[PDB]
């Protein structure tokens, strides 16, 4: 510590790092980024790879945002029990990261005439989750054993975002149904969500959702 | 162990991981699969995602190339020394991904139309890695710390690639290009390179480079 996160006025990539720390007790510093900034072209080029979110860990800077997540992950004990877990947690995360990138490109390139096709595919993007809940005590802990790890609150911003474009997605998903309710239940997930500071702040930077 | 690839019959995204085992004096077993058995039908259904590489390490099965590179930096002690090394390797790995993506997409879906433009925004795209050596023993060591990590592994396959499809490409980059050349010399690097299993592998299912 201390923590800085340095990003555009939205939820996007930086949601899920918030709400882990969060749900970690921790405090952060935004730094927020203004698309007017952003285009004067001073902070873009000192950036690794010219974009945001940035993070500040102490004297740490890192770049991309589940590089975020899994030193989070690491440095608050958020990543498993073992060499096993630690390993399936990753193939969580990338197949996490994986539909986050589709719904991106939707959301910035395709809205209007991809919208429908991604909804119906949808499902089938969801059901490896499902899956993985099923064999972990029935659905009833975490997505990798019984600790809640950083793939847990991307996985979980993933199905709120998901849930606000295509309301009941998750009617067909009933594990993935029970564990969103289960982890907003968790008071300092719950006083997150119901924050003036993130219930203000758009999913994206262009007001689709 | 033992580990066994499950993928299709290119280098693509198992090229690192076979790199990093053949590096580190491992033996595994490639199950190789056709196109002609993957349009059965019949193993995709059984995959997380619906994709390959699918990974076998003892009672372990894994997807998703990088958290099969992750687990294998992990169990092999190719992640860093500290917290601080594990974020930057991640980092780094979340930029050659991205770039990575990229480059599958130019070959797989638009190589006639897209190759020049790709290539003029190419030094954009390594330019990051340059720097990163630049600031980490002046690019005689690894692209994070002293000791070769999984990170490693994927930026060389990564640079690789990049320089059958755009010759010249680290011309500008010394750092990068000497990288390649004195890894490319570890022992066990230039077997692996040399040997009919991989000589005879295209780059891509589609006869692309
Ligand atoms: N792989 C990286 C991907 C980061 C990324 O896409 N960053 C985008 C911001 S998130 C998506 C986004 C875009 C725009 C806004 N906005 O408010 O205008 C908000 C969010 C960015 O910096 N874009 C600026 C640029 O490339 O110059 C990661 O995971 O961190
Ligand atoms: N995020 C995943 C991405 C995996 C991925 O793209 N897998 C591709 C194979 S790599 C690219 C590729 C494509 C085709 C061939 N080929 O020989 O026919 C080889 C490699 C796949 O399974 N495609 C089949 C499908 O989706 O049904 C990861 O990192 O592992
Ligand atoms: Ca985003
Ligand atoms: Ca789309
Ligand atoms: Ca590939
Ligand atoms: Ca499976
Ligand atoms: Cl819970
Ligand atoms: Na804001
Ligand atoms: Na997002
Ligand atoms: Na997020
Ligand atoms: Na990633
Ligand atoms: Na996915
Ligand atoms: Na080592
Ligand atoms: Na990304
Ligand atoms: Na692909
Ligand atoms: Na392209
Ligand atoms: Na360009
Ligand atoms: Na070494």
């Amino acid at each position: 510590p201390p923590y800085t996160i340095v990003y555009f006025p939205v939820r996007g990539r930086c949601e899920a790092m918030r709400m882990l720390l969060a749900d970690q007790g921790q405090s952060w510093k935004e730094e927020v980024v203004t698309i007017d900034t952003w285009m004067q072209g001073l902070l873009k080029p000192t950036c690794l790879y010219g974009q945001l979110p940035k993070f500040e860990d102490g004297d740490l800077t890192l770049y991309q945002s589940n590089a975020i997540l899994r030193h989070l992950g690491r440095s608050l004990g958020l990543y498993g029990k073992n060499q096993r877990e630690a390993a399936q947690m990753d193939m969580v995360n990338d197949g996490v990261e994986d539909l986050r990138g589709k719904y991106v490109t939707l959301i910035y390139t395709n809205y209007e005439n991809g919208k429908n096709d991604y909804v119906k595919a949808l499902p089938g993007h969801l059901k490896p989750f499902e899956t993985l809940l099923s064999q972990n005590q029935g659905g009833k802990a975490f997505i990798v054993g019984d600790q809640i790890s950083f793939a847990d609150y991307n996985l979980l911003d993933l199905l709120l975002i998901h849930q606000v474009l295509a309301p009941g997605c998750l009617d067909n998903f009933p594990l993935l149904s029970a564990y969103v309710a289960r982890l907003s239940a968790r008071p300092k997930i719950k006083a997150f969500l119901s924050s003036p500071e993130h219930v203000n702040r758009p999913i994206n930077g262009n007001g689709k959702q």
